[PDB]
């Protein structure tokens, strides 16, 4: 009657209930929707940060921080990011928004991560002041810079189109100092979130005593972590619809559009958005550095097993970096 009693791995496992702690789609994050000037848009909603992802544009894995295109300016040439504002509130340095934060004792005393995601649910530049809009951001790691995302949108990859503007996300050596951020990131990400993954361990399910392996797994072959934590980031939860390009509108007025509403409404279409995971997918897979398996399931681990040919990561996790006691 009580063969999931006793476990000594619960306290530790929490960060690993991704249904319960991140709560909406990994892969792509489009689990809320939010009213501007009465037309619901979709978009993030996850509470944990996603370390490593970024948004491939155009075969381009360069261009996605850099603003959007406004006006003379071609759609194609520019990315995701706020276009230039007076003040100048994206990018933001972290000093930078320790100092506009600092009679908040609050947000100037958050990490970095929570930070940046409250600074960009901070700025409203179309100033729909009653509204729960909210932006998500991109964390820079290497120049400790937080970019504000003007476009949420994160796929519009199908085989119809892709004149059109075509994009997807990815885990990628070239963001791998990057982290994708909701609006609803929690300031307690660090104890309940995923960020590092465990050597010499791989995850297992708690029953009568004991750490039992994962009884299915769907076997993907993978040169190294990275490859591993990859492929488990493309099967991950994911807010996509199935038929989203039927809905799309024409990419004249599209273009149109960014001339200064219309660019948020861009690549969400109404007709498109039933398609929430909710944090439901195959967000872990338990890594065999020796066989070269990448071992991927979906049902959530209640316990880790000690074994040195294995590294336990998730969707959630960093492609790289790796925690070396156990
Ligand atoms: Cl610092
Ligand atoms: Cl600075």
């Amino acid at each position: 009657e009580a063969e999931f009693m006793g476990n000594p791995w619960t306290e530790y496992m929490a960060k690993y209930d991704i249904e319960e702690v991140h709560g909406s789609g990994i892969r792509v994050d489009l689990g809320e929707d939010a009213e501007v000037a009465g037309t619901q848009y979709r978009l993030p909603s996850g509470k944990c940060p996603v370390f490593g992802k970024g948004i491939i544009i155009e075969n381009s894995k360069t261009t996605f921080l850099k603003p959007v295109a406004t006006g003379n300016q071609d759609l194609k040439d520019g990315g995701f990011a706020f276009p230039p504002t007076n003040p100048l509130i994206s990018p933001m340095t972290l000093n930078g928004m320790r100092d506009f934060y600092k009679n908040n004792e609050y947000v100037k005393n958050l990490d970095e991560l929570t930070l940046c995601s409250r600074h960009a649910g901070n700025m409203n530049p179309d100033n729909d002041k009653n509204s729960n809009y909210k932006y998500p951001a991109v964390y820079d790691y290497n120049d400790k810079k937080c970019h504000i995302l003007y476009i949420a949108a994160q796929e519009n990859n199908g085989p119809r189109y892709c004149s059109m503007f075509c994009f997807r996300p990815a885990k990628d050596k070239l963001f791998e100092n990057y982290v994708y951020l909701s609006k609803n990131v929690v300031d307690n990400w660090e104890e309940v979130c995923p960020r590092k993954n465990l050597e010499n361990a791989k995850f297992g399910l708690w029953v009568d005593g004991n750490c039992e392996d994962i009884p299915h797994v769907n076997e993907f072959s993978a040169n190294d972590l990275f490859e591993c934590n990859k492929l488990v980031f493309e099967l991950s939860a994911s807010d996509q619809p199935k038929q989203y390009e039927q809905h799309l509108t024409d990419y004249e007025k599209i273009k149109e559009g960014f001339k200064n509403d219309m660019i948020k409404s861009a690549f969400l279409p109404t007709g498109a958005f039933r398609y929430k995971s909710h944090g439901k997918g195959y967000n872990w897979g338990n890594y065999n550095r020796e066989t070269q398996k990448c071992e991927i399931f979906n049902v959530k681990p209640t316990c880790l097993i000690n074994d040195k040919s294995y590294i336990a990561t998730t969707a959630l996790s960093h492609p790289i970096e790796v925690e070396h006691n156990f």
